């Protein structure tokens, strides 16, 4: 329905809204775009399945979030995968893994304070009847 359509609406409103203020948070810039093959040719051995936020905002224009649920699983992939590429006591590694935890942590923060639990369970729903 159109009263449907309109729900995905203001959903991709709230999710490019949390991702832009993630985006300019200096602690975040190192998770701001792709890790360039070039300068690290060893990542995509070891990653399997990388993501950053330029990629989360293209994937928000292109439909591919339907819920809450949806985009919270691409922000845990960001942290999980700096957790296991840089997991030594150095460092440079303590730092990318603290910086890694506070954008997760931000991210369910920013959604507990300012989703309401209703508009949610009505994504959830109108996702499963499709
Ligand atoms: C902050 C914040 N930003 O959006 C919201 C808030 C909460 O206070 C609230 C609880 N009931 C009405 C508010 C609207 C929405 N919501 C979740
Ligand atoms: C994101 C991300 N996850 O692990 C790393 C990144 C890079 O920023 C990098 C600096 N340039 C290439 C290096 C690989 C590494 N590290 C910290």
């Amino acid at each position: 329905s159109m009263q449907e359509e309109d729900t995905f609406r203001e959903l991709r409103i709230f999710l490019r809204n949390v991702t832009h203020r993630l985006a300019i948070d200096k602690r975040f810039r190192v998770f701001t775009k792709p890790v360039d093959p070039d300068e690290v040719p060893d990542y995509r051995t070891v990653i399997k399945e990388p993501m950053d936020l330029s990629s989360v905002i293209s994937k928000i224009d292109l439909h591919k979030y339907l819920t809450v649920k949806d985009y919270l699983r691409d922000i845990d992939l960001i942290c999980s995968n700096a957790l296991e590429y840089n997991p030594d006591r150095d460092p440079g590694d303590r730092l990318i893994r603290h910086r890694a935890c506070a954008l997760r942590d931000t991210a369910y923060a920013i959604i507990k304070e300012e989703l309401d639990e209703d508009f949610e369970q009505l994504c959830e729903e109108i996702q499963e009847s499709r």
